[PDB]
């Protein structure tokens, strides 16, 4: 294929670092104004990652509608994600409120909640099925139903309770567990599989709300998740495979929320996925 043969050329010249260089000065640029207000301070994890105002999503509550989450919408893909940051002690009601709001079927968690020893996410979610969590700000109760641990990611069933209304959603959570402490995995055959996976079960499918991704600040890892699902999806589509331009296709999605793809070494990984990605539906 012609992406592997411009990955091949970038490769032998050394210019990974130029080439991100590149998409870094040509991405869009738009407010963030909401994020930045001064009541919403401690509802953000980082002060350099927020969401555009114009691609936010916001709570159905007329208090504060703010969460750090970005709706990415590919048109042509027809894919919707939900970029969000790794919830805080204080936003994991939200961060729920959000799942129900948006009829989410799936959660994309990329990170471990401790990595280098230090706490990158709340532990959102409960670890044994006896002992639900209550989130008494957003009034959401939330179960662990099952749990299917494999070697390099872990499939949850949760049952969300809207206590107000008192109905019941199954919600999925994906959890890739084998992401590296520093740099990329070494073949994206794992993170793939992760993707396939995720595809299967119907959380990435129009009939229901986008899917919800997460790593420590949801630009990173998060990006690589959908721009190899979307570059695939897109080879899938297109009369002429060869068409897909994965530099195109990130600013596009980076018109939506900033910092998708955090270093050359991630785009270069992001390549590598979808080339070997289309070499298991292309044989
Ligand atoms: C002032 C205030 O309120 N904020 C206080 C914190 S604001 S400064 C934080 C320091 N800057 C960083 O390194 C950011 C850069 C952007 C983002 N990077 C990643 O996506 C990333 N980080 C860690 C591990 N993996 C990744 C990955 O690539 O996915 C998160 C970390
Ligand atoms: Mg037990």
């Amino acid at each position: 294929m012609e992406m592997e043969k411009e990955f091949e050329q970038i490769d032998k010249s050394g210019s990974w670092a130029a080439i991100y260089q590149d998409i870094r000065h040509e991405a869009s640029d738009f407010p963030s104004r909401v994020a930045k207000l001064p009541k919403n301070k401690n509802r953000n994890r980082y002060c350099d990652v927020s969401p555009f105002d114009h691609s936010r999503i916001k709570l159905h509550q007329e208090d504060n509608d703010y969460i750090n989450a970005s709706l990415i919408k590919m048109e042509e893909a027809q894919r919707s994600y939900i970029l969000t940051q790794g919830p805080l002690p204080n936003t994991v009601g939200h961060f729920w409120e959000m799942v129900w709001e948006q009829k989410s079927r799936g959660v994309v968690m990329l990170n471990r909640v401790m990595e280098k020893g230090s706490l990158k996410c709340a532990q959102y979610w409960p670890q044994k099925e006896e002992k639900e969590m209550i989130f008494e700000d957003t009034n959401l109760k939330l179960t662990l139903i099952s749990e299917d641990i494999k070697s390099y990611y872990t499939v949850r069933q949760l049952e969300l309770e809207n206590l107000t209304t008192q109905e019941t959603r199954e919600i999925l959570h994906f959890h890739y567990t084998t992401w590296p402490d520093f740099g990329v995995p070494e073949s994206p055959a794992s993170f793939l599989n992760f993707l396939f996976k995720v595809r299967e079960s119907g959380s990435l499918s129009p009939e229901h709300g986008p899917v919800v991704v997460h790593c420590s600040a949801g630009i990173g890892r998060s990006g690589t998740f959908c721009l190899a699902d979307t570059c695939l999806l897109l080879m899938d589509k297109r009369k002429d495979p060869s068409s897909v331009d994965i530099k195109k296709v990130l600013l596009e999605m980076r018109k939506f929320r900033m910092g998708l793809i955090q270093t050359a070494d991630q785009l270069r990984f992001s390549y590598l996925a979808v080339i070997e990605g289309a070499k298991f539906i292309m044989g």
